[PDB]
C-alpha cells in the first residue's frame, strides 16, 4: 500500500534526543510498520530555518509528514500505542 | 537592596521567532521600574553544543532567569509582556 512518511525532530544530541530515536525505531520495527514507513531524523541544530518552517517548539516532535493530514507528538515516544494513536497509524 | 536581574535567552539561529524574542525581550528589559541591574545574555543553541542539555531545554526560544533564585523559564517569542514578568516573578 502507500507510505507512511515520518519526521523525528530533536535538538542536539542529549539523553531525551537518543531514546526518542530508539524508541521510534522500536515502533516502527513492528513487521507492520517495518516496510511501509519511512523515517528522518533531523537536527534543528543543522539546519536553522526548520523550527521556523515546521513551527517547532517543543522536542522531540514526531510528525507524521503523510498521509495528509499531518499529525504530531511531543516527547520521547516512550508508549507505543499511544504514539500510534495520536498519529492515526493504526 | 539592589539585587542582580539575570536572564538568558537560548535560541535557535537567525530566524523570524528567534528576532521576535530577542527584541521582545530587548523591550521588556527597557523598563527601568522592571529591574535593577537588568543582564541579559543571548545564546544560540546551534554554535554551543551541550547548553541545552544542562538547562533542561526541549523547546525554542526559551527565556530562563537565573537570578535572583529560585530559577524561572518562560517558552515562545514573548510577544506578551505581562505574561512573561509573571512568569519569571519579576512582578
Amino acid at each position: 500500500m502507500t507510505r507512511t512518511k515520518l519526521k523525528l525532530f530533536v535538538i542536539g544530541n542529549s539523553a531525551i534526543s537518543k531514546r526518542a530515536i530508539i524508541n521510534l525505531q522500536s515502533i516502527c520495527s513492528d513487521p507492520k510498520l517495518a516496510d511501509l514507513c519511512d523515517i528522518e531524523v533531523v537536527d534543528l541544530c543543522k539546519n536553522k530555518g526548520i523550527a521556523e518552517q515546521e513551527k517547532i517548539l517543543a522536542t522531540p516532535i514526531l510528525i507524521k509528514k503523510e498521509p495528509l493530514p499531518e499529525r504530531r507528538i511531543i516527547g520521547d515516544l516512550s508508549d507505543k500505542q499511544k504514539v500510534i494513536s495520536a498519529l492515526e497509524m493504526d
